[PDB]
């Protein structure tokens, strides 16, 4: 059998019975390429960035200086580490400081319909002690119970320091983890499962440690 905590490490999402087409392809924005090519273009006022669409490289006026292609250019931070998080199994911490708003990592897994996921829950997952299912869009989820990347080890917090964002990238929706606030070296990354995770209808104590803790992962106040 498989070893405890085993999972298949994948490089990008695996489309099972659905593909999360966004219906949109970004075209040329109104940005101007900086003449100093060490300076980023397509910053906060990029019209594609403002609709959570990453630029398309054949049409972006900033070319290699575009900083609105973070997911497709795989611009993950390289300082993440899996560690033993007290009373929360494995967690993920950043070894170096992060800043509010920063892109951290793409969340990967198997893209499945809610129908397929419910089938997998009945047949396999119902008695697991750890769960791995992120929301995505209407009728579909990212299932990282079997396949994914190290983002699957990020724990829930009732006072999170990161969030998920859904972006249109090359015609498909993809999910990135972004910092909500500055974080010093050593910080465990967390996000709010109530906002970003699929309701797997499982009942688990929250050990996030905050005074505002809801007591249950994904629970109400
Ligand atoms: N996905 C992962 S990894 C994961 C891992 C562990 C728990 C949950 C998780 C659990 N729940 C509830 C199940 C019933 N419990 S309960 O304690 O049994 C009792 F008794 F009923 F209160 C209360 C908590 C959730 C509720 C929501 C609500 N969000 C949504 O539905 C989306 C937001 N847009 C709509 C989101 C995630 C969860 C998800
Ligand atoms: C997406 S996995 C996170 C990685 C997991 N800790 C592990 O060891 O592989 C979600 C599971 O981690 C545990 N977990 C996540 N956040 C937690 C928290 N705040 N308190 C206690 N357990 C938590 C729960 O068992 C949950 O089903
Ligand atoms: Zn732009
Ligand atoms: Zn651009
Ligand atoms: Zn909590």
């Amino acid at each position: 059998g498989a070893m405890a905590g085993s999972y298949k490490k994948i490089r990008s999402n695996v489309y099972v019975d659905v593909k999360p087409l966004s219906g949109y392809e970004a075209t040329t924005c109104n940005c101007k390429k900086p003449d100093d090519d060490t300076r980023k273009g397509c910053v906060d006022d990029c019209l594609n960035r403002m609709i959570f669409a990453e630029c398309s490289p054949n049409t972006c006026p900033c070319g290699e200086q575009c900083c609105n292609q973070r997911i497709q250019r795989h611009e993950w931070v390289q300082c993440l580490e899996r560690f033993r998080a007290e009373e929360k199994g494995w967690g993920i911490r950043t070894k170096e400081p992060l800043k509010a708003g920063q892109f951290i990592i793409e969340y990967l897994g198997e893209v499945v319909s809610e129908q397929e996921f419910r089938n997998r829950m009945i047949e396999q997952y119902h008695n697991h002690s750890d769960h791995y299912c992120l929301n995505l869009d209407s009728g579909m989820v990212i299932d990282s119970y079997r396949m994914g990347n190290e983002a699957r080890f990020i724990n829930h917090s009732c006072d999170p320091n990161c969030e998920m964002q859904k972006w249109s990238v090359n015609g498909v929706y993809r999910i990135g983890l972004y910092a909500l606030k500055d974080m010093p070296a050593g910080t465990e990354l967390t996000y709010d499962y109530n906002f970003h995770s699929f309701n797997v209808e499982k009942q688990q104590l929250c050990k996030c440690g905050f005074e505002k803790c809801r007591g249950i992962i994904g629970g109400k106040s």
